[PDB]
C-alpha cells in the first residue's frame, strides 16, 4: 500500500540518525581538504536606538536622508554609510557597500563592534571542518594580522609557511604577520527595529566592507608560487570567493588576471585527482558569471541556492526557467540542474533551498543521500546554538522536526521521478537524491549557513565513498 504520511516522517527520522552515524564514522576518513580564497575578519554590532539616532544628527540629518532616497554605488563619507544603515532598515534589505574612504574606517573602527568572528567563506569553513569536524584543513588567508590569526578556533587548521624553498604547515597563530586587518563591519537589527520615522519590515544587515584584498582576490605568494606542493597534502578543495570579480577595473586589469590563475590551480588539484567543489555564489556581472560556468568542466562538484541557479539559467537556460528557480518549483530546478550538467558535464551539482536540497551525480549510491542528510542536521545546529564547537552538537539537530511540508513535496516529485529508495532517483546516466531538511524555528544565527550546508555535505560525501 502506499506509506502514509505519519510512516514517511518515522522513516526520515530513522534516516537521519542512521546518516549522522555514517557521517561521523566517515569523517575520520578525509585526509586533508583545501579552502580557498576569501578569508576575513567580521566585526559585528547589533544597533542601539538612541546611538544610531546621535551619529545621524551629529553629521547631519538632511545629509542622510538624502541618501536613503538616492544611494551611492560605494561609501564615500559618513553620510552614505549611516544612509545606507537606515536604507537597510527602511527597506529590511541585506546591502553591503564597499568604503572607499579613509576617513570612514577610521570612523568605522571607533564606533566599535560586540563581537568579533572569522569571515570569508574559506575562514568560516576552517573553523567547521577543521575545529568541529577535525578534518585536518588548509586554509588560504590573504592578509594575517594578529587580530586575524586568532580568530581561528584550535584544532587541525593549517596555513602555509615558506622556510626559503621548504613548504611548511603551521597552525594560523604560529604565523602571524604583519598585514592588513580585513573587516567587514556587520550593522544588525531585529524585526522592527526603529530609528526615527524609519522601520524596520523584518531583521537584516547593513554590512560596510572595508577589504581591498578579497575584493580583488590577491593570493598569498605561496599560493601563487607553491600551490603544486600544497596540493599534495590534500584529498579535497573547495573554492569561493571568486565572485566578487568585476569584467572591468579603472587600472584596465580584468576578471581574467584571476581566472587564469584560478584555472591553473584547477589543473594542478586534477592532476593529482584532488576532488573540488565550487560555492557558485551570485555574480551580477554576467560576462564573469559565464567565465566560471566555463570553468565548471574542471570542477568534480559545484554548490548553489535557488537564487544562484537561476541566475545561472539567465545565461545559458531560458528566462522563464530562471523566473521558476527562483521560487524553488522543484522540476523547473531539476530541468535547470540537467541543463547546467548537460552544459557542462560536471559530475555532481548540489542545489540546496529552503526545505529540501537535491544532489543530481554522475556515480549512484545511498551516500550521496546521507551526507545531504548529515549537511542539513550542520546547518539545524549551526541555525540552534549560533556558532558550533564540537561534533556532538550536531546530535541535538536530531531533535528538530523535520520539515512535514517537505514530506509531501517528496509524493509530489516521485509521482514523475520514481523513487528506488527514500530520496533517491535512478536516471539513465545519473542519480537524483532528494531530503527534507530540518529548519529552526527561533534561529540564533542567520549567516554562514549556505556555506556550512555546501560543504558539510561535498566532505561527508567523500568521506563515506572512499575506498
Amino acid at each position: 500500500m502506499k506509506e502514509s504520511l505519519k510512516d514517511r516522517i518515522r522513516l526520515w527520522k530513522r534516516l537521519y540518525v542512521n546518516a549522522f552515524e555514517n557521517a561521523l564514522n566517515a569523517i575520520p576518513n578525509v585526509k586533508g581538504v583545501l579552502l580557498a580564497y576569501n578569508t576575513n575578519i567580521d566585526a559585528i554590532k547589533y544597533l542601539d536606538k538612541d546611538d544610531l539616532e546621535k551619529r545621524v544628527t551629529e553629521i547631519g540629518k538632511e545629509k542622510v536622508f538624502e541618501i536613503i532616497e538616492n544611494p551611492p554605488e560605494k561609501i564615500s563619507s559618513i553620510e552614505e554609510l549611516l544612509g545606507g544603515i537606515l536604507r537597510s532598515i527602511k527597506l529590511g534589505k541585506a546591502m553591503e557597500w564597499f568604503v572607499e574612504s579613509e576617513e570612514v574606517r577610521r570612523y568605522l573602527r571607533e564606533w566599535g563592534w560586540d563581537e568579533l568572528r572569522i569571515g570569508g567563506q574559506a575562514g568560516i569553513m576552517a573553523n567547521l571542518l577543521g575545529g568541529v569536524y577535525r578534518i585536518p584543513t588548509i586554509v588560504h588567508v590573504p592578509q594575517n594580522p594578529k587580530l586575524q590569526a586568532e580568530l581561528f578556533v584550535d584544532g587541525p587548521i593549517y596555513v602555509p609557511v615558506f622556510e626559503g624553498n621548504k613548504l611548511k604547515l603551521v597552525h594560523p597563530k604560529d604565523a602571524i604577520a604583519e598585514e592588513e586587518e580585513l573587516i567587514h563591519y556587520i550593522y544588525e537589527f531585529p524585526r522592527g527595529f526603529q530609528v526615527f520615522d524609519v522601520q524596520a519590515p523584518r531583521e537584516n544587515r547593513f554590512i560596510a566592507n572595508a577589504d581591498d584584498y578579497n575584493a580583488r582576490v590577491y593570493m598569498r605568494r605561496e599560493f601563487r608560487e607553491g600551490f603544486e606542493e600544497i596540493t599534495r597534502n590534500v584529498e579535497l578543495a573547495i573554492i569561493s570567493g571568486l565572485q566578487v570579480l568585476k569584467e572591468y577595473y579603472p587600472d584596465g586589469t580584468t576578471y581574467r588576471d584571476v581566472l587564469d590563475r584560478v584555472e591553473s590551480h584547477l589543473n594542478i588539484l586534477n592532476r593529482y585527482n584532488v576532488k573540488s567543489h565550487f560555492e557558485f555564489a551570485y555574480t551580477a556581472n554576467r560576462r564573469v558569471r559565464e567565465a566560471l560556468v566555463e570553468l565548471l568542466p574542471k570542477f568534480t562538484s559545484v554548490g548553489l541556492n535557488e537564487v544562484e541557479l537561476a541566475s545561472i539559467m539567465e545565461i545559458i537556460g531560458d528566462e522563464e526557467l530562471a523566473k521558476e528557480v527562483l521560487e524553488g518549483h522543484i522540476f523547473s530546478v531539476i530541468d535547470a540542474m540537467n541543463v547546467l550538467m548537460d552544459e557542462t558535464g560536471i559530475e555532481r551539482i548540489h542545489f540546496h533551498t529552503y526545505g529540501y536540497y537535491l544532489a543530481l551525480t554522475q556515480y549512484r549510491g545511498e551516500e550521496v543521500r546521507d551526507a545531504l542528510l548529515f549537511a542539513s542536521l550542520a546547518a539545524a545546529a549551526k541555525a540552534m546554538k549560533g556558532n558550533l564547537e564540537r561534533i556532538e552538537q550536531i546530535r541535538d539537530a536530531l531533535s528538530v522536526p523535520t520539515n512535514e511540508r517537505a514530506i509531501v513535496l517528496e509524493e509530489e516529485l516521485e509521482k514523475e521521478f520514481t523513487e528506488f529508495e527514500n530520496g533517491l532517483i535512478d536516471m539513465v546516466d545519473r542519480q537524483l537524491a532528494f531530503v527534507p531538511t530540518k529548519i529552526v524555528a527561533s534561529p540564533k544565527s542567520t549567516v554562514g549557513i549556505g556555506d556550512t550546508i555546501s560543504s558539510s555535505a561535498f566532505v561527508s560525501e567523500f568521506g563515506m565513498r572512499k575506498r
